[PDB]
């Protein structure tokens, strides 16, 4: 309540006598530029809009600026009827009316300010957290409500997850038939799956071209806020050619992550085989479990600081390209810590365990035949439950218990209890969706009921993720995007390898595993070359098909830019006696 | 001379008494719409511009129309200083001032008119046919001269061929070292070749984005002339969804062309092996040569009429998409009649001739070891000479001899001698360049001196193709394009397979051919999977590198559309006493 748009908190780090001076500078610069800077702090500084006229100029100066960079594409309405018409759109102007240069508190670094965040609208969360908890799919008018608050970068998540949930009803039905009627490893199911994983990619690439155009946000790559942490050396900047000689260093980082995380997973996989040989039994089972659940959360956390100390080398003048180039350096960790402990089961054991059974240095064997099937149960069913309680229930209990040991203006506690909470990142929430797409592409022929396990998940995960933004963490400031970003390029790579891994897995499991038995000459490498090249000419056929059907929300963009230019537009021997005698020459010619 | 812009000829087919009437209609419709329709025919009708004012309106009505469809992107200059400033640009308005509906003679069909064509400017051909016959590369000011006449669709050919000639100096030097120092089949040369074939593709895709922007023609896909041969069923048209159920029939056509042309090439290859067995000797050599040089020119000519009777099924409302969709149906013939007689040598003989020697039904054998090397000489060296004389010298003699047996206004013969000539097609001229790129990608490790054979060719072929447009065939009317078209998509496919075919050819020629000897299990299919997947992550690295460096002619497009929109733009508990008292609250808080 109380018409607050943002708060601005303070750290109290050092000696107060320059901090008296710095408090003026973070307050003089506001009141010279925005209005009604107020504090009933303790320290956090409230901020309002200035007037019902100085705000209306700032909305018009923003609707002009994205127009002439080629986003809005209509004409900007003037300051007479310049109502913001959206709660997220008004909060977006104010944050650009604070964060931008030429105004900055520079909220992360180079000053002494902790965070800037808006306040929740509790009465419209409570009437939606219970509203679409009953429906099985929420409508386009419901998704625009998640756009008119929380910005659009949060809005592309819940529309992706909705469109992911809507297409999962086809493999969940068809995989149910292949489980109940067929057995596993069926040659029909692994073909329909890879044909399914093409259409969902090529539908969503067409779907973003509607939804980033219907929300008037197609082309925001031109309009990105700059990073303060940027070191140019010229003026009207940094040469992009010097990036390529320094982004080339990213490839020795990817070799390092595959060789450091590759060892720790292969070590802890080798030890838990060794209890099947030698073994006290029940005590020693959790010895590889302790080591793998403590080292790769630590070793990956080392590789974040290596990636961060690498990513701040290359300058990346825009804020978006910094977050994208960091995320593409983390997916090589996320590919290798989540798919390697099941590649190493399916492609090492059942090929050969007789070669690696006589090596007894970590102090008769038939293969336990369901080591693979039990392990693909563990992520897609079990870890979807213990991962549900760990991101929603357990941090909700941690924040509730923490307030209980602590215990005209009562909401100054409520703002203070909101200021303690965490801060949402959609990139942290897209990686749990992009990776679990991998198990549906890479390892679905083992136990074909895995799309049923994600169908039940993604209905609940759609609600629990809207739960955690409203009551568990603070409100994200409204951020704009024209796509989900790096993941769409990586959701297509992850279905590439799913065509190689599946069709190689179907051939060996032709009614016998037997870990030197299966032919590889005309069989294994041939069905990889043939299946994967049949993958490519199908996605070439689907992508070239959907590019010929433009959807209506982007057809109304091309027509509307036509009408804009329509309105700015609106602001010597010859003697044959014309044609009546020239035709008389032709009538004379008859032979 | 004589200020003629186009001529319009006539057929004299049927009985003259409605042809008296039809002569009025093709002349009344001109003089109501254009000026100075004149004939000193025999029949062909001259046509001029109307005035120095009615022409200037038509140039302005064309510069407006491509602007508001988003091509010209500046503002159109008004009719005061609306000089056409180009010879091809003035002839382009007149042809659209004749051919377009709502005016049509519809020059191909549904009336009785044969052809419309402009006249050559002989004095500026003669001063350029000898001018750049001395230089080794012609400049950007020389290429604009081939743009300001002959349109732009001819202009993208001579700029592609120039940029192809400029990058061929690197394999011609490096392949000369690999021939003189190394032998054939060297593992270094086949890697640098496939790395070369990526950069030339990814440079030219970046180069068209300059050259179709510097010529003010980026986005002409919006502005295409319609086809008269078009059968809609609605109004404000034909559903594009019905195309996909009928373009699906293109794939059984491609199976038919590979099985009809596949037989005749495999038959005539089998017979010329059979003279190496049984054999009179010298008479019987040319028996497969006669059959293969007479059936595949006939059998392909059948497949044009099948493709044409297929392509007119799907409507293709634009003129460009008809020519593109025909050309993509002919490349499956051109792939299979030009590369199959050397795939079938390299991948059948030296794998196994002992299996196919005992089959003697077409009435000891060591393999003639240079059947492959002598055959790859034949296209890349010999057929480049007998193909030179067959497209330039021999049709020049055919047109010169034909006039000699025949033998105030002398040029009415010159126009009549120009009207007899052939008509140029750039698509017929790009296919001889796109296919000979295939031999440089697909079969370069045999006899590595093949880029020297195309370097000498492409200097001569650049001049002889400019020779044949000026004196051998009539002038093409100025046609616009923003790319070379279908070939750029097919010049990348043709380097895909060149990474598979080369790296498989290096493995079976590791110092022994021996047509069951080479391992294929861990060797042949493995070096295809690894080499080709290393091809893909290199072209992903090159394409993502060049997309980060925008060239200046398209940077001056994005800035210039910014300045266009710049000019159309130019046509309640609160009491804390501002900030000077709000800061006084923070100074009190010290502990
Ligand atoms: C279950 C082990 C038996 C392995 C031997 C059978 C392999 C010989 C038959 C090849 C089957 C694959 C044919 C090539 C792939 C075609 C898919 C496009
Ligand atoms: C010349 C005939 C000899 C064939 C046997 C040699 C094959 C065994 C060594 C494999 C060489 C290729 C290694 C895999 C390709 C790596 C290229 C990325
Ligand atoms: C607009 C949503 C279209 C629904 C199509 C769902 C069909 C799922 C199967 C996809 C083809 C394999
Ligand atoms: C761990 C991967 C290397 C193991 C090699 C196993 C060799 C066993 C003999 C099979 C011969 C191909
Ligand atoms: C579309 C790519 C997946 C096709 C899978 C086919 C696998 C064929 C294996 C047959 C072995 C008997
Ligand atoms: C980038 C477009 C790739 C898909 C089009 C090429 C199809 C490649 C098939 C190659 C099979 C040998
Ligand atoms: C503008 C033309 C650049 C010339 C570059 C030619 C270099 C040829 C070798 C290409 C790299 C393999
Ligand atoms: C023409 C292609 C089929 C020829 C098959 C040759 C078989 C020879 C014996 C080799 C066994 C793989
Ligand atoms: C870049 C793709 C071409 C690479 C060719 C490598 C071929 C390796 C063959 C080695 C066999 C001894
Ligand atoms: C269309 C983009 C294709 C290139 C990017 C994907 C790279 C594929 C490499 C897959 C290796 C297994
Ligand atoms: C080991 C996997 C390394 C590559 C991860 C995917 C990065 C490419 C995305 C297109
Ligand atoms: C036998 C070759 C058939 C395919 C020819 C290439 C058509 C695809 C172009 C991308
Ligand atoms: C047989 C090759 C087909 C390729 C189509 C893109
Ligand atoms: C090892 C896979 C690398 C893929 C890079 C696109
Ligand atoms: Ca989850
Ligand atoms: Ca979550
Ligand atoms: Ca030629
Ligand atoms: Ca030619």
């Amino acid at each position: 309540n109380h018409h607050v748009d943002y708060v601005i908190r303070f750290n109290y780090g050092d000696i107060d006598t320059p901090e008296a001076i710095k408090k003026f500078e973070v307050l003089l610069l506001e009141l010279s530029e925005v209005g009604l800077q107020t504090e009933v702090r303790q320290l956090f500084v409230f901020v309002r809009a200035a007037s019902k006229k100085k705000l209306k100029r700032a909305v018009y100066q923003s609707r002009v600026r994205d127009w002439l960079y080629g986003v809005r594409n209509t004409e900007p309405e003037p300051a007479s009827s310049a109502k913001p018409q959206s709660e997220a759109e008004r909060l977006l102007v104010i944050y650009h009316l604070i964060t931008v240069p030429k105004i900055t508190p520079r909220h992360g670094e180079w000053k002494n300010v902790d965070a800037i965040f808006p306040l929740h609208d509790e009465e419209t969360n409570r009437q939606c957290m219970r509203e679409w908890s009953k429906k099985t799919f929420l409508s386009t008018e419901d998704l625009d409500r998640i756009r008119n608050t929380f910005g659009e970068h949060v809005g592309f998540y819940f529309a992706f997850l909705q469109s992911y949930f809507r297409f999962l009803m086809f493999p969940a039905a068809f995989g149910f038939s292949c489980w109940l009627l067929l057995g596993s490893f069926s040659i029909i199911y692994t073909v329909v799956n890879c044909l399914w994983c093409i259409v969902f990619i090529e539908y969503w690439k067409r779907q973003e071209e509607d939804l980033s155009c219907r929300w008037q946000t197609k082309g925001v790559s031109a309009v990105h806020e700059k990073r303060a942490e940027f070191k140019p050396e010229k003026e009207i900047v940094f040469p992009a050619t010097k990036r390529m000689y320094r982004q080339l260093l990213q490839v020795p980082f990817a070799l390092l992550a595959a060789v450091a995380l590759g060892a720790i997973i292969a070590t802890c996989f080798a030890i838990e085989i060794f209890i099947s040989e030698v073994y006290l039994k029940g005590y020693l089972v959790f010895i590889p479990t302790i080591l793998v659940s403590a080292l790769i959360p630590t070793m990956s956390a080392v590789l974040l600081t290596v990636a961060t100390k690498l990513n701040d080398y290359e300058n990346y003048e825009t804020q978006d390209a910094y977050k994208v180039a960091l995320t593409q350096k983390i997916f090589v960790v996320n590919f290798i810590t989540s798919y390697l402990p099941i590649i190493l089961t399916a492609f090492v054991y059942v090929p050969f365990a007789s070669r690696i059974v006589p090596y007894l240095d970590v102090f008769e064997f038939s293969i336990n035949p369901d080591r693979l099937r039990k392990q693909v149960i563990y992520f897609t069913v079990t870890a979807q439950i213990v991962g549900f309680a760990l991101e929603t229930i357990v941090p909700f209990v941690k924040q509730r218990v923490f307030r209980e040991y602590k215990e005209e203006a009562r909401f100054l506690t409520r703002v203070r209890n909101e200021a303690e909470l965490e801060d949402y990142d959609v990139t942290d929430d897209l990686r749990e969706m992009c990776i679990q797409f991998g198990y549906l592409a890479l390892f679905s022929p083992v136990w074909p009921l895995v799309p049923v396990s994600f169908l039940i998940n993604n209905w609940v995960e759609l609600r629990s993720d809207f739960f955690k933004i409203c009551v568990e963490c603070k409100r994200p400031w409204p951020q704009r995007a024209d796509t989900i970003g790096p993941w769409l390029d990586s959701l297509g790579f992850l279905s590439w390898v799913g065509s190689i891994t599946s069709s190689a897995l179907v051939y060996m499991f032709s009614n016998g595993h037997e870990g030197p038995t299966t032919i590889r000459c005309w069989a294994l490498l041939l069905t990889i070359f043939f299946s994967e090249h049949l993958y490519l000419i199908v996605r070439y056929a689907v992508r070239s098909a959907l590019a010929k059907l433009e959807p209506p929300n982007t057809r109304r963009e091309r027509i509307e830019r036509f009408m804009m230019r329509k309105r700015y537009l609106d602001t010597f021997w010859m003697r044959q006696r014309g044609w009546k005698e020239s035709a008389e020459v032709g009538l004379s010619l008859i032979t």
